């Protein structure tokens, strides 16, 4: 029952005392940091929205908020995940390097705080996780907090975007940042604006193409402007 | 009256029963009428039951036994073999009640052998439905279900797969796959509400309206696909899914005419 | 053979016959056969036949009719009652043979009352039917093969005649279905509503209650505004569902 | 009766004129009456005359003016100002009928002072006022027989384009300026540039209702930005596509097509 | 600072005023206020009210009406008559002003009446109504969007209307007078569209013309109703009915 | 000037000229020369020339073939070999230049080789050749007109361009490079876009259609790009641009 696995999260937290909650603004770390508030105090709870270059600025400021509105003190970090050549030269394994750094700023904060774990809201303690939480289990619970607002856009690093081998540059991320945020703003949430140098190849769902015809020209201009020289629509979709 | 004395009533009915069988199907009526149950009479009181049926899907079976634990229920799953009875194999126009007497005959078994006082069921405006009889409309079973925090439910009304075959039309194992195998890929596509009705080698898909604009780029896929499963042709019907209900006065005047013409 | 030829030893046949009777379709090869009796013969001596029958849209009839008279031609209208053949009706590979045997007996009566010496089609070279009648085949005579009748209808100064290849309306029934009128008529009407909507190539497959909609697949897109039109206006000619085929044209 | 006799009827019809003003525009109707006149009277007795005005494309103009030289003529272009009279510039219902008046009264000056005995037009009351001919007409001509002694006269070269007076693209009662007739005229001309030959740009003030073949509305979405910034830069406020199309109800299933004549 | 300080304060303000009129739209910040004014005040201290007008629909007053009772508080519904005045029923640019005019003179008539000290209504800290002395409490209290549903979900608050209904007058050009007539074929026409899975939508009035406005990425699915959608709102009273090729608030 | 005097100025230059070898491609407006050297100057005299190669279709190659004949002319096919040239071969904005020269050279050799007095090409208005279209000022309207008054009606009416234009300058062309784009555009205009381009950008096939058709094309999209895959590109692309 849900019931009992609220418990579980219940108990596992009281046993831990002070913590610091890696809180990326979703449903998931959304549940854990308000679950966190509710069991421990605000006194005993930080949450820490890490910035960095490979994620918008739109969901670190949302996370931001979403933490103070629920009630946590909240703390930014910023990672340079460029910095690791592994990531700046985007490798089938900077992945890896990326995470690194992650759990590593967020470990050295919780040592210094007097935390007794990092927490984050995977389905470090993955509490959610070890409580068998489903997707349903998260919902159903923070409707039963009141809660409604959180970040319901799933973010995911912008390296993907990029061809492995590929050099990540500031120059590079901005133009498909705003390449992507631009496609968003026209009513197309899942979007990926994949770099290849000159060209723009754009991944759409298959069903949002036909939707995506009364926008063709503008997209051309507004990408050329950001400095593909062509703009065009991946026939495969999105993955 | 309003919603609390709509809820009141509920809520009444309930402790006068003292000990219930839900039929719990998943959709939002009955999540509504076995989350109050459990509420008012307590979990020993009350026993979640769901029909697993060869005309429904594993997936609407799966899933409304999760649900129904997660609410906190004792939910036994129970199988009922429709077929078996000649009116629904042989899909006549009353093959539906058949089939809820089969239905209901198995859930008042189970409720004189668990110690029920009544079976209920999510029936709004021998087995009981309270929300009927507190006067609940569809927007009242939102309301409460809104105040209540229940948020999962199976929002795709579920239907039984004789309703894509012809009256008269023989349902097999075979044909019955065939076509929930042709619904499971039309979903796996991004169209949760879709029918493919059996016509034999003809394969007529109905869509909402609104999302026909989108398919085009699936056609030729959804033609190959159906044909490996055993349509000869595959066909989009023209009309869409529930024909008529969209339409501007005139032509759901229409429509409703055609539709009563095969009565 | 050089084209002068051929188109020599056509007018020669053409003279040697003096009068004649053209089975006339607005296709460009009877549209030729015509052109040549005229210039030959004069209009005075050619008869041009166009048959109209429940196969074959009034369109194709009517667009026939006056292209023979562009041409400058007499031309008579003929109605073919194919259905009263029960080998047509009953909707066999055969149906056809038992069309055209019916057509060129009937222009045999024509051309038997008119006083021409032969009926005239527009078949080219690379039909038991035509021979049993005794129609000619002046161009398939000719050695003219589809580039000899582009070329001398080019020199001829030809440029208008019906390019939509025509198609009996028995293969929108499957093979042993039973054409009626009503059927014949229920197909015909959808098509040429269809048509009317800017789809000129279309087909209505009969399934009984269902109509199997074709459409060139590059047109389906097109096709959306007119979903609900069509569906209804095919229920009004006596479908109880109408459908559109994914796989599209044939 | 025949073609030939319909023919012999136009042919002597012209032989007692011997001398006329032929109204041309290019199309069909008018090109055969100007070549049976060439060829009947000559060149030195026809007198082809080309009308010119705000409420017709100067590309339509150009077109018959070049026409007539190629069939012989001697050709004179005329230009007719329609928004002189009250009834086209404030565009009644009657508005066409004094458009004919004055375009007949324009022709049978030019007749009047280049000696011809009438003026001709190519139709299959203005013209019984004006005293004008139409001798397909009273030679019976259908269109096939327009059609048959075109081709047998080896004409082949015409405006086959219909043209259709713009004031048809303004509601009744609504004054025509050059301003907005040229503004329709540029939006028509942008959308047929984009690959659409039919079309229509209705004239409702600050409103620009555009119809369409529906079959082609579907194409036309990727359109829908630059049109709107190009006839809002033409001077309407708001570019509209209309829901119903171009000849709304022709397109129709017969319940719904009695019942979109039934609001109309 | 926080949002414990910002709820004190409002608390201590509805404590000061004991006897309030809530103006209740539905929406979340007028839901915050009436179940602050509830959770304090008890239920015979506060009056929720909800306005019927011709310039909004009878549905987002049914539903607010609905959500009061749910909260347990008392509601009554009021009918304003906007189209008496006529800078409203002449719609100029200053409409607007003279409907908040009046609604505030409307909602202190029920006050003065019912003996409450106070008008509140929902404003936030992100005109008309400081010309009638109602309070906007959360906006005294410097309550921000974010601190809204801060509060709402630590009360437990999930429901409320989430969807901004719009004064009907945003449909009319500037000089266009409102009538009955127009105003309920305007807004016929919306809930049709609507009807159809297009929430967001506008039917802007130029006479015989309705100029519909709607999200561009919907436009492609929007063809399929162009027939039904034209002929719907054609019996609703328009001549022409056609799609703003700009899309919605071009 | 009249239509029948850019005609009679056209068959005067055939008549002065006597006997000569035309240049023809299947277009409209080399249609239009053909007719006009074959019926002023007889069969005998005119020698038709379909230049063959790597750069353009074997299809629009075949159909020219075809109509030169059903316009009774002898016809002679010539292969050109463009790549030969390094100047072509290696796609710069010269390569034009280099093209033309190779194409109005080989022409020469067949009519200097069977006594013609000159080549004839179709330019219209708007080198060792004659444009007797535009030396006539024959423009696009009159091209028609005569072909009409002709009784001409069957040309090719694709616009057909050099297959170098779909690589970027710089890039060298190979026979697989070219073969494979070849394909590609063959594929698109078999399922009823005669209108298009595959431009190559190694892995990318960029595709250039009419804006007007690309709503239709969706039908199209999952078999375009399964298609074009197995002829070697990765991703299979649409311009949002459309063509040109
Ligand atoms: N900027 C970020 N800042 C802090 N924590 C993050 C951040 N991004 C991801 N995480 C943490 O890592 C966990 C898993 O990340 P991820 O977004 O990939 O999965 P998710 O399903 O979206 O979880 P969530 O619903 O919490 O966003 C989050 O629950 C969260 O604890
Ligand atoms: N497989 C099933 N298993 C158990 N109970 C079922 C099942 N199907 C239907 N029911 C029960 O019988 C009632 C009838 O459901 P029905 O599908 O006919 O209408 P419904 O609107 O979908 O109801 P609901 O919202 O409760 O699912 C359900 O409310 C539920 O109580
Ligand atoms: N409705 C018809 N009326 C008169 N003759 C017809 C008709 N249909 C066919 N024919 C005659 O029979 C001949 C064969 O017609 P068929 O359609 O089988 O071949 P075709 O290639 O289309 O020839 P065509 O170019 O003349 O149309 C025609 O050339 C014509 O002479
Ligand atoms: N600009 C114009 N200039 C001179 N005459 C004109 C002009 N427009 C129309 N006409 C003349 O008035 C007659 C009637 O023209 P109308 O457009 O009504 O019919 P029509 O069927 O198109 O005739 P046509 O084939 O000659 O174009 C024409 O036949 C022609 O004689
Ligand atoms: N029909 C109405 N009846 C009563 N009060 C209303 C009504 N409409 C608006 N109001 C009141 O006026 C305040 C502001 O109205 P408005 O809708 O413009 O802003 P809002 O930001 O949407 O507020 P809310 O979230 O409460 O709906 C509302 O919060 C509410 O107190
Ligand atoms: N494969 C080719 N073979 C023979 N001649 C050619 C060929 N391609 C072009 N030409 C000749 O050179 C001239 C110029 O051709 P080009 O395609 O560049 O322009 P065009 O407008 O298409 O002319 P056309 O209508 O004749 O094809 C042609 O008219 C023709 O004379
Ligand atoms: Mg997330
Ligand atoms: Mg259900
Ligand atoms: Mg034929
Ligand atoms: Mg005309
Ligand atoms: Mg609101
Ligand atoms: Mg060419």
């Amino acid at each position: 029952t849900l019931a009992t696995k609220k418990a579980t999260l219940v108990a596992a937290l009281k046993d831990l005392q002070r913590v610091t909650v890696a809180f990326s603004g979703g449903i998931d770390s959304t549940l854990v940091l308000k679950m966190a508030l509710d069991v421990l105090g605000r006194d005993n709870v930080t949450a820490v929205v890490a910035n960095s270059e490979l994620f918008t600025d739109e969901e670190f400021d949302k996370a931001m908020s979403l933490a103070e509105e629920l009630g946590a003190n909240v703390q930014g970090t910023t990672l340079d995940y460029l910095s690791d050549d592994h990531i700046k030269n985007n490798t089938p394994d900077s992945w890896y390097y990326a995470k690194k750094m992650f759990y590593s700023r967020l470990n050295d904060i919780a040592a210094n705080n007097g935390s007794a774990a990092v927490l984050d809201g995977m389905i470090a303690r993955s509490l959610l996780q070890e409580a068998d939480f489903f997707k349903t289990d998260v919902r159903a619970l923070a409707q039963e907090l009141g809660l409604t607002n959180w970040n319901k856009v799933a973010s995911c690093s912008v390296s993907s975007r990029f061809p492995y081998g590929t050099t990540l540059t500031h120059d590079n991320i901005a133009q498909v940042m705003a390449a992507e945020k631009y496609l968003r703003s026209l009513g197309f949430p899942t979007v990926r604006v994949r770099f290849h140098n000159d060209i723009a190849r754009i991944e759409l769902p298959e069903a949002r193409i036909g939707d995506f015809l009364v926008f063709n020209d503008r997209v051309n201009r507004q990408l050329q402007s950001l400095g593909f020289r062509y703009v065009t629509l991946d026939l495969g979709g999105f993955r």
